Parts: structure tokens; sequence; C-alpha cells
């Protein structure tokens, strides 16, 4: 059909998915067709909220298919900058990788 | 009308699921009365290997479910030792939490 | 008729297959040619399982598998350093013997 989602504050339902880790339904949602580079209220892509306290895998897919790990934030703090916040070394060197191929 | 799940080494199920990331299918199973303590090959629960990838998220579900955090893995590891191996400030102080709470 | 398994889980599925101490199924499959060296959630290779279950048979049946005795894990345990914590002396030796020759 193709109708997409046309959900209002599609940021924030990507990102409270993330916030719920909907692992699935995240897939779900980008599989459907959904961008999850559309930032939230405060400008946070669910990318940003993936790397603060969302699961490896499902960051990187987030990137996949639409996403800005160079994005900067409302306060200046791309995902890269969001993982080092949590302090999520493991997420912080994923986002390294993913980020020297996403500035591209 | 009470059905139960006899599950052939159920804990290397939820061990695989969590390797998996597949964060929905293992709620179903918690939610719907898995064994949140059973041990693998390794003498490693469901919390044990959640702890040992550093998934704060996945291992916050399964301590929603009453995963134990006393017992000790194969290497000398209690899911408290495998959440402060994982460097995850989160599961870190969610799982000394849950040490000090189950202590009663 | 070039029967594959293509199932996933497969070093995993050797892991439980090992976890439940059974060394027919383990050979047969081993024989269907599913790979040893594969590593599961632990980052251990199944002939890892089998050496730190000092389970000797199965241990050797892994290497004639072509399960890597040199390859490390989560814990930088090799099947031969498995072994070594697990106190299998005989399986210490064979693993030694063989870690020697894949090392070379």
């Amino acid at each position: 059909e193709g109708a997409s989602f046309n959900l209002e504050d599609s940021g924030n339902f990507l990102c409270t998915t993330v916030a719920k880790g909907d692992s699935d339904f995240l897939k779900r949602l980008l599989s459907s067709g959904m961008n999850p580079n559309s930032e939230d209220y405060d400008h946070r892509t669910p990318l940003h909220v993936a790397a603060s306290e969302g699961l490896f895998l499902m960051a990187k897919m987030l990137v996949e298919a639409g996403a800005s790990v160079i994005s900067k934030d409302r306060w200046g703090n791309s995902p890269l900058d969001e993982a080092r916040l949590c302090g999520n070394k493991k997420l912080i060197k994923l986002l390294e990788d993913v980020k020297n191929a996403q500035s591209s």
C-alpha cells in the first residue's frame, strides 16, 4: 500500500519505542518504512536515545535506513557524544566507526 | 487453564535469546512464567549472560522477572560481578541494589 | 543428497548438546558438518564448553570436528586453558598437543 505511519511527533514515538526497549517493534517500524532520523521534541534523533540508553544492534539498525550520528543535539550532543554522556564505551566505539561511515 | 513451559534447556533458550537481542520474545517468555534463574551449561542464569553482554535493558527486564544475582557463573562472576564487568553504571547500581534487596 | 542444517545457533546448538553430556548426537551432527569453531554468547566454541566440562571424549570428538583449541573466549580461556581450569589433566594434555599443532 505504501501509506506510512503518518504520526505526529514521530520522533517522540520512535524515541519512546527505544525507551521501552521494543527491539522487534523498532525493527518492525523500520521495516514497514519509517525514518528514525526525525528528531524528537528536544531535537534528538531516536539514534540519540539509542546511543544513550539503547541496544547495540538496535542503535546500529537505527543508523541504517536514515539516521545521523553526526546530528548535533539541542545541546550539541550528537549520538557519539550522547554515548559519551552515557559512558557506554562499547556503543562509543561502535558509534566511532559508524560515525566515520555516516559523516560522509 | 494453567499451562506450563517444561522447556528443554530453558536456560539455554533464554541465554540464546538475550544473545540474539530479541527483547520482545524474552518479554513474552518471562511474562508467561519463565525461569529467570535457569543456569546454562556454563552455570549462568539469564541475568548472568545479559550482564556479561552489557545489555542493561534486557537485564532490567530479567530483574523485573526476579532474576537471581547471588549465584555465580563458571568463571566466578555473579550477575552483580558481570554487571561490574560490563562497566555500565545503570546495570551496576541495578544489580547492587538487587543484591541488597535480595539480602531480605 | 547434500544435506545441510542451515540452522541458526550452530555452535550454540553444539553447546546445548555438550550441556546434556550426550555423545552420539554430537558425533553424528559433527559428521554432518556443522561448524565447531562457531562461538556462542559466551564467545566460546563448543570445544571450549566440552573442555570446561572436562568431557575428554566429547572434547576430542569436537577436535576431530576441527574446533580450534587455540581459540580464546570471552575470558581469554582456550579449550586447553578451560581444561586446565576444570582439572581434567588427561584432557589438558590432549588439548595441549592439538593446540600446539594448531598454534603452529
